[PDB]
Parts: C-alpha cells; structure tokens; sequence
C-alpha cells in the first residue's frame, strides 16, 4: 500500500553537492527496497491502513522488518523533500534557529559535529521537543518521532548516501548538504506541530 | 601505541573480487581513523599498554568506553580482516573440514553465512566463531566483536558498506559471493588452534 514517492527535482539539480549516480541509486534502489520489504511486513497485520508516521511512532526505540523498513521508507521519505536546489535559508525556522543557537552556523556546527560523531549507519536530525528545538541523531532507520520528538530535518549518514562521491569524507557530505537544504519544508513540518 | 598494519600484499592482489580502490581507502583512510582515534583515547591509561584483543574482550573505563568500542573494535576488526584475506584462497584444512561436519557441506555453510551477512541491517560484521569448542555464525553491530561475549572469531566479513560500495553499490549478497575467492583459510585454521 505505501509507494515510493517521485522526487521534486531531477537527480542531477543537486550537483555539485550530492552527485547524481547516489541519488539515482539512493532512490531508485535503496528506498524502493525499504518500500517493497515495508509492504511485504505489513500484509495482513495490524498495521495495514495506517500512515507511514504512525507505524514508525509506535515501534521500539532500544531487529523487526518494519522497524528497519518502516524508518526506510519514512526518513527518506522527508529527505528528499527536504532537499531541493533552490535552498534559501530564510524563513521561520531559520529564525528559530537563530533565536536558539545565537546564529545560523553555530547550528551547522552543532549539526555537523553531531553528525560526524553518529558512528555507524544513521540519521542527524533537527526536532521538536514540545516547542523547543534540539539535534539528535538516530543508528540506523531509526527516527526521533519514536521517542515523542517530531523530526524537521534529517540527513542521511549511511555510508551509501555519500560514499560514490565522497568516501570516507562525511564532513565534506555534510558541508555540501548545507547548499541543498528546502528550508521551506523545514517550516512546513515546524508548522505541522 | 598502537599502528596502522600493512596489508599482507599489494591493494590490487584480491582483484577482481575486492577493487584496489576500496582496499586503498578502506585501509588507508578508515582504518588508519580508528587507530589515530583509539590512540587519542589511550593517551595515558593502562589500556595503552595491552594487547587489543585483551581491550576488547574487556570491555576499561566509561568515558573512553565507546571511544574504545567503536575504535578499538574497529582496528581488531579490520587487523583480523586483513590477515583473513588472500590472492591464493584454497578451501582446505581443519576448519573447512571441521564445518563440512557440522553444516554438511561448505556451500551449505556458506548458504547460511551469505543470509545471515545480509541481513545484518546496518553497519557491522558477520562472524564464524568457536564457541565452547563448536563453530557458529554470528553477525555484530557497527565495530562490535564477538570476543567481547566470549567467542572467539576465526573468519570476519566487514559488511559496513564502505567495504563493498564503489564495486557493488547496494548488492551486499554480489559482495559476500565474491569474499569467498579470497578467504585466507590457513588464517581461519591458525586462529582456530588458539582454541
Ligand atoms: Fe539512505
Ligand atoms: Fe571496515
């Protein structure tokens, strides 16, 4: 029942930043695969005609195919939303973030460093927690709205969304991923709590 | 304290199942990032003084805990890796003989190591193991070793993707049928007979 949703742009708008042949793989491989394994565990149980966001809300936090698949489907899902050539960092959360960290790069660096430290495969996120915003990171598929925190922007830091071209240099990953952040959808999701 | 190893042969001695590329980087870069990182959390402690395999059976204090899980593991493991490889693989000797009892069959065995391997979700290792005198396949997390729960590794595949990436992209199952031309089995034999 869950599809793999098209990209807002073409796989090449986000070069030189994040290449081509990985968001064509990324999407086309990785995330269709979450999707078809998603559905595969979702037949006939008591998750059938529920939303991607609360499936992923309800699992454990501390192995299960939705587990892994589900978080797949959902954390990419967002990411290529929140990813977008035209990136402006303006708007609502920007502010936010400003009226938080003190200004925008004293966040990226939090951010950054955070997401460099995630050892192993996993997500750097910005979330809500009950108003206030705060960076965490997940291991694997996991996402923060398991733990009552609503994510509005991750970053991938499995090694397959930036080994092609990167390899091992994840903080020139995570550098580039400042050029390429919809921080219009940002909002959209700050403004959904 | 601790240094990078060298590769027991050139980075384009396992060609054409693991590239020179990802040898090169795996090595190089990876790995000589775990041992700068474990040597800054061994700086001055009594772990700096031991021997690896002693660190991560003894999983040390908590502050250098993780510092030493992820780093520490990670310059065993891939230690281990490296010695677990050769450009002359040849499926004989105790061990093959010993899991051609217990599975059957090597393809067997190798049948039941290729899914347990690839459905290690994630980033880790996928282990056989003696345990208690028996063989077992396991599969650990991120830079995890199963010496820390006892058993002993006899044969290691690192299935973190940046082990398989540039070659097979996502095909995890390609990558762990190529492994098999270069598995250094008198390695597997000779840590075999530490127990
Ligand atoms: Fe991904
Ligand atoms: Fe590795």
């Amino acid at each position: 029942a869950f599809e793999l949703p098209k990209l807002p742009y073409a796989f090449d708008a986000l070069e030189p930043h994040f290449d081509k042949e990985t968001m064509e793989i990324h999407h086309d491989r990785h995330h269709n695969t979450y999707v078809t394994k998603l559905n595969a565990a979702v037949e006939g149980t008591d998750l059938e005609s529920k939303s991607i966001e609360e499936i992923v809300a309800n699992l454990d936090s501390v192995q299960t195919a939705v587990r892994n698949n589900g978080g797949g489907h959902l954390n990419h899902s967002l990411f290529w939303e929140l990813l977008s050539p035209n990136s402006e960092e303006k708007g609502t959360v920007v502010e936010k973030i400003k009226e938080q960290w003190g200004s925008l790069e004293e966040f990226k660096k939090e951010f950054a460093d955070k997401a460099a430290a995630r050892f192993g495969s996993g997500w750097a996120w910005l979330v809500v927690n009950n108003g206030q915003l705060e960076i965490v990171t997940t291991p694997n598929q996991d996402n923060p709205l398991t733990e009552g925190k609503t994510p509005i922007l991750g970053l991938d830091v499995w090694e397959h969304a930036y080994y092609l071209k990167y390899q091992n240099k994840r903080p020139d990953y995570i550098g580039a991923f400042w050029n390429v952040v919809n921080w219009e959808k940002v909002d959209e999701l700050y403004n959904a709590t």
